[PDB]
């Protein structure tokens, strides 16, 4: 059960003078929630522990928490924590198998069920909430949450269910969000800050908003070249991010984008209902029912994906 293995995690955080805390390269609000969120419990519960928190920074999210740096010869015994992370070759910073122990928090299925000690919990929306609730059973053993550790957790869970918006939101991750805006941060900073958004990634936005096609059938795409990514001056995976940005266009079912790098095509797939895993397969990619994508090399093979599109959406 979840509860033997949040009691071993607490034992065993318990034992060792020094934990060392990874989560996934490029980091979202979750990796910084769960991994310095944990962090910031375990330096104000156990100030006697040296405690840090590795990997490189994402400016957009550096508000939240300073990361540390540490030598090679600290993780000599120590407990190492990853956060956040599927598969262990997108840790950030690979040192992770280097201390005496490997302790894996995360809420994606565990198909690579690496670490020594594992708690993956799919029904969890976010490591952020996993965190919350491990310290919900750490309080019963003197864990402490405090105002900084909050506003982490709580950053965590709004980043990565787009603000209660997305499927992975449940009644438990209400119920915590409830709890964490108790303490004396501010929501309304917090947000201002994780919204904060480039002009010209703006800018780029509004010619995807213009240019957006909508078949009959509910069917939509944008189309990103390299001559319009050197126009706005993003890069190819901020076009990518903004693939979201079409959930709400009235009759819009499913979608594509297409965005032009060096050395491929990078194809986005989105649905509302449609399943586009299969569609995302059949061009040597694939993902979830309702998010994938894949990689293609003319744009005559983005034809026939829109060609596929229509007629899955059609049915
Ligand atoms: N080329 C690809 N091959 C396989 N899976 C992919 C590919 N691109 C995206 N995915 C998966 O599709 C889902 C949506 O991610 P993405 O659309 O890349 O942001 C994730 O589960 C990705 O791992």
């Amino acid at each position: 059960s979840m509860a033997s293995m949040k009691t071993e995690l607490i034992r065993t955080i318990s034992l060792y003078d020094t934990i060392i805390l990874h989560r996934h390269v490029r980091p979202d609000p979750d990796a910084y929630g769960s991994q310095c969120g944990l962090t910031e419990i375990l330096r104000e519960t156990y100030p006697e522990k040296n405690i840090f928190a590795v990997g490189t920074p994402e400016p957009s999210l550096s508000f939240l928490y300073s990361l540390d740096e540490v030598d090679n010869e600290t993780y000599e015994g120590a407990l190492v924590i990853v956060c956040d992370t599927a598969n262990q070759e997108r840790i950030d910073d690979q040192r992770y198998p280097s201390g005496a122990k490997l302790m894996k928090i995360d809420a994606h299925p565990n198909e690579d069920p690496y670490g020594d000690l594992l708690w993956v919990d799919t029904s969890a929306s976010s490591v952020s909430e996993m965190i919350y609730e491990l310290y919900l059973e750490g309080k019963e053993h003197g864990w402490k949450l405090n105002t900084k550790a909050a506003e982490l957790i709580y950053a965590g869970i709004v980043g990565d269910t787009g603000r209660f918006l997305f499927p992975n939101t449940t009644e438990k991750t209400l119920k915590y969000a409830g709890e964490l805006i108790q303490y004396p941060f501010s929501s309304s900073e917090l947000f201002n800050q994780l919204y904060e958004t480039k002009l010209n990634v703006v800018k780029l936005n509004g010619f995807i908003f213009q240019n957006v096609s909508l078949s009959e059938n509910g069917a939509a795409s944008v189309f990103i070249k390299k001559d319009t990514l050197e126009k706005f001056g993003t890069t190819a995976s901020e076009a990518s991010q903004l693939v979201g940005t079409l959930g709400n266009i009235s009759g819009i079912r499913a979608w594509v984008f297409f965005v032009e790098e060096d050395d491929q095509i990078r194809v986005r797939f989105r649905s509302k209902g449609p399943v586009i895993n299969g569609l995302a397969r059949k061009y040597n990619g694939g993902g979830h029912p309702l998010a994938s994508g894949a990689s293609i090399y003319s744009w005559d093979e983005a034809d026939r994906i829109l060609a596929d599109l229509e007629t899955l959406c059609k049915e």
